[PDB]
């Protein structure tokens, strides 16, 4: 019997603003052995994600940061997870974890070893999944409309534009550098703007679509999505995914939208969470995103952290737009 | 047979609005008309609305035009066959007390209007302001029964009808209204609960207070920092229907503080606008019978806040817009 010392990230301080490095402190624990009915899990894939920005506020400070990772079952006493499996476990930032099967989450079955198995917390997992519902379910796309999306070369962003793509939608994105904007072009998107870079947001979203948009999936909310709303079409729908814009300064009230352009273009407005989607319906989602990504039709890329004590930071760069595609630490 | 010349009277916007509107902003001019042709008629205003929109769609106008809006009529004299002298009709001549027409904006009344409602009803409850309530509650919020339902300005022309078709489809609902007067006439025709919303201490409570359960249906017709209040109390997958913004109409280019979006997502609120004139032809007509016969059964009680008087017409908008109004502002000339 050798000990097993989990090295777990924990939030020192909470966030203000943006996050720092200093706001995080690595704890070691030796960890008991198992009792039946149990595993240990070692951490492969780390997800850092921006909804990590509102759940800290909730821990005492203290505590493991949470979020989902892709572990190794190394040592089994459960006989639904053997040992050399693989599982996706909501165990928070640490590089081992004992579960009873609690929170224990098993990978597509049939899963090709020619995939990263890191996909299964981006295009083929939890972002995905977003992407999917948010466009096909709450906008109803169906073919030839013309979509928006912001944060368009993350995780979500990158899957919605695509998707939408092989739907026969037109595609227009929004991201933050001009490596990005010449990412998404190259994968389909039929224009692209980098919005930081704008003369007019105005102009740029007229540019880019002179006869408007009928769905936007809004991944930043804010400002943005207040001059989307000027340019929607009637009856347009709005998909709130996410208002990352207003993460870092959830102090800061964001002004109102126009009454005059929800009322006149008599537009749709609908939040979505991703887990209402459940059982036969959720399974589908993800078999049909595999099988894209497989045919080539969801091409996918990963923003690659290499290092468990790299973490925190992967965590700050991806909230500052650093990563083109999914974000993710490899132990 | 000798002709007298008929002289109109016309509401003006001498300066668009900046903030409240005020009287100085409205010019009166005298018009000697011209004789009428072949084809035309004649009308007298009987009755003239004030609305909220008037506030909105005043910006596009040229400083010196006719104020808009809808009036009911009747036809003095008519050489337009179409038109029978004495008939009553709708029209979108605006502020004015006479007008020539060819009949091409004019809507004939609701036929089998009974004597016994005011014509006047024709310009809310049994008319644009009741459609409005109709389909934004019944279509937009989409209630089948049970829902509990909140109405911003419910003692207003939209608001009251809001609520009493909703008691009627067997819903609970909520009025919030700017008055104390408002509040018991609003518990007087069937508001499960009303509430003052300028005087109660804390507007959160007061809404957690008349529904804990919270709310399925927000028919907004204010927005602003009220709206924003009120997705807090809304239940999971709930609605609201964006009638109106009146909250805001003073500060379009100033606007407040805008939705929560932890609210709207972590609730999973679906927000819709909306506007009247989107349903036509036969379910507008059936939506008008639907209104008549539940007045005329008296499910749907009205009130009307008459000023008498054209050249009260300004007054009467601008204090309609400052909320003096109980149920729907008319001018009757
Ligand atoms: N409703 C749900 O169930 C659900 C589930 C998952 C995610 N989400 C939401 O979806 C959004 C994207 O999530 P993700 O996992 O795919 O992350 P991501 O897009 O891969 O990473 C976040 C990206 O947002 C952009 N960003 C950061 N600050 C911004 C700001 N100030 N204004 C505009 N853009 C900014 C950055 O790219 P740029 O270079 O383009 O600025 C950054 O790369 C988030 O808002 C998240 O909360 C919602
Ligand atoms: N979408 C459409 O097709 C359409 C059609 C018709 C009407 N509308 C809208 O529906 C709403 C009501 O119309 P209506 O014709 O029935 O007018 P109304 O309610 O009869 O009269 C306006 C009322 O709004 C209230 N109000 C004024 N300022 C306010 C403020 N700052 N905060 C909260 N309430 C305020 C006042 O009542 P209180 O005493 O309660 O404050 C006032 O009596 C308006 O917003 C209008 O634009 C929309
Ligand atoms: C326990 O199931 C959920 C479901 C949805 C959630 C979260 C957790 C968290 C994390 C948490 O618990 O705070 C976030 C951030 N969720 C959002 O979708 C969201 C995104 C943007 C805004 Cl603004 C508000 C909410």
């Amino acid at each position: 019997e050798f000990m097993v010392k989990a090295k777990s990230w924990t939030l020192k301080k909470h966030f203000q603003g943006k996050p720092t490095q200093s706001d995080f402190e690595l704890k070691t624990v030796e960890l008991p052995p198992l009792k039946n009915g149990e595993v240990l899990l070692e951490a492969l894939f780390l997800s850092v994600d921006p909804y990590m920005r509102i759940a800290s506020k909730r821990l005492k400070e203290g505590a493991v940061m949470m979020g989902q990772q892709v572990a190794r079952v190394v040592e089994s006493k459960n006989s639904a997870f053997p040992a050399g499996s693989i599982v996706l476990a909501q165990s928070g930032w640490t590089t081992h974890f004992i579960s009873d099967g609690k929170g224990l989450e098993k990978l597509l079955t049939e899963w090709p070893d020619k995939l990263p198995l890191s996909l299964a917390l981006g295009t083929i997992g939890m972002p995905g999944l977003t992407a999917y519902f948010g466009l096909l379910e709450v906008c109803g796309v169906k073919g030839g409309e013309t979509v928006l999306v912001s944060a368009a070369a993350g995780a979500v962003g990158s899957v919605v534009g695509q998707i939408a793509k092989l739907k026969g939608c037109k595609v227009v994105g929004a991201a933050g550098s001009d490596e990005k904007i010449a990412y998404l072009k190259q994968i389909g998107f039929d224009a692209a703007f980098n919005y930081k870079t704008v003369n007019s947001l105005e102009e740029a979203l007229k540019k880019a679509s002179p006869d408007g948009y009928d769905c936007y999936f809004d991944n930043v909310g804010g400002e943005f999505l207040n001059t989307v709303l000027s340019q929607m079409k009637d009856f347009g729908k709005i998909a709130i995914c996410g208002a990352i814009s207003v993460y870092n300064r959830m102090d800061q009230l964001p002004p109102g939208p126009s009454p005059e352009s929800i009322i006149y273009k008599q537009l749709r407005i609908e939040g979505f969470i991703v887990y209402r989607w459940q059982g036969d319906v959720r399974e589908k989602a993800l078999r049909d995103l595999m099988k894209w990504v497989l045919e080539g039709k969801i091409q996918y890329h990963e923003h690659v952290t290499k290092g468990f004590e790299n973490m925190p930071a992967a965590f700050i760069e991806m909230l500052n737009g650093a990563n083109l595609g999914k974000a993710v630490v490899t132990a």
